[PDB]
């Protein structure tokens, strides 16, 4: 469904889990599993990986802050169409 909440800009805070707040670093199909994934850096020592898959490194972090989530299973803080 293509519609406007999909896809998460590069760079924006979205929720992994339903309760750790992340900001996106890299969003695309990766080399492991089928599908699009998501690359979510926490703040916290709370991930699994660096955003580096079998040596596959696309994008540079720290150790234990980036956890690759299917885009699916991510959900965005930010609201475009809002005024309040």
């Amino acid at each position: 469904g293509s519609s406007g909440s999909s896809g998460l800009r590069l760079g924006d805070r979205v929720l992994v889990g339903g309760t750790k707040t992340g900001v996106v670093r890299y969003v695309g199909e990766t080399d492991f599993a089928k599908g699009e994934w998501c690359g979510v850096e926490l703040d916290e020592p709370l991930g699994k990986n660096d955003g580096a898959v079998a040596g596959t490194r696309y994008f540079q972090c720290p150790p234990k802050f980036g956890l690759f989530a299917p885009i699916h299973k991510v959900i965005r803080i930010g609201s475009g169409p809002s005024s309040g």
